[PDB]
């Protein structure tokens, strides 16, 4: 339901939302917001030339939703890459730093904080 | 055998074990472990209200067994579904993303591993 047709990686946002919002993740969620203190927007591009965005609010209460903007504020970080590369990145087939360095991943806002997000997200979302 | 009475789909665990362990599939088994690097637990539910779990260890040696934990470590990802839908899924009669969108399939654990295993 955060999934959008024509973006095959987007199903991942539902899985991330369920993991992060799981009330058993309350502590992890709070620690992640403390660490990240950031609203991160993902702008995905597909081959048909479409753009779709999702937000990850690790700054206020912890939320994942559809849109290029949290309802509780503007993005601190914007990450722009293709559907394909986002898939690869979530799988671990591509490294975010290599994608950045080869022009596949564009970042607006702090690149150091951007790098840290991967590990901070991993911890908050992982509800097993 | 890994299958359990009242779980019609559970024969797939015996099937997966034999197919994975077939000496002819040594290269494939190795690649799957290399690629997945994950312990997957299946929690199945039936119409009688019962729950049974199996694990598929694609991180260590490639074992399939009964229970909600591998002996050689904790689960990275957990899939919960009904006996009925799991059978459909295994027989290529239902799609995993569709089951997940309609709430028939519940996923817990590492999003990276979840992504990696689906393929
Ligand atoms: C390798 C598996 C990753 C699983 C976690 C999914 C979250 C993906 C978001 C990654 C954010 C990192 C962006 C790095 C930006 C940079 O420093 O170039
Ligand atoms: C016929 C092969 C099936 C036997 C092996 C069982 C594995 C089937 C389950 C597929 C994994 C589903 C992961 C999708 C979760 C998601 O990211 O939405």
């Amino acid at each position: 339901s955060l999934k959008v047709d024509g973006f095959t990686s987007s199903i991942i946002f539902d899985v991330i939302r369920d993991g992060l919002n799981d009330p058993s993740q309350a502590k992890q969620k709070a620690e992640s917001i403390k660490k990240a203190n950031a609203i991160i927007v993902f702008n995905l591009k597909n081959k048909a030339g479409k753009t779709e965005s999702w937000y990850l609010d690790l700054k206020n209460d912890g939320d994942v939703g559809k849109g290029n903007k949290s309802p509780k504020g503007d993005a601190d970080i914007q990450l722009t890459l293709s559907d394909d590369h986002f898939q690869q990145l979530v799988e671990g087939k591509a490294n975010a730093q290599r994608l950045f360095m080869t022009g596949k991943l564009k970042v607006k806002g702090n690149v150091m904080k951007a790098a840290a997000i991967e590990g901070i997200l991993k911890n908050a979302q992982n509800n097993l």
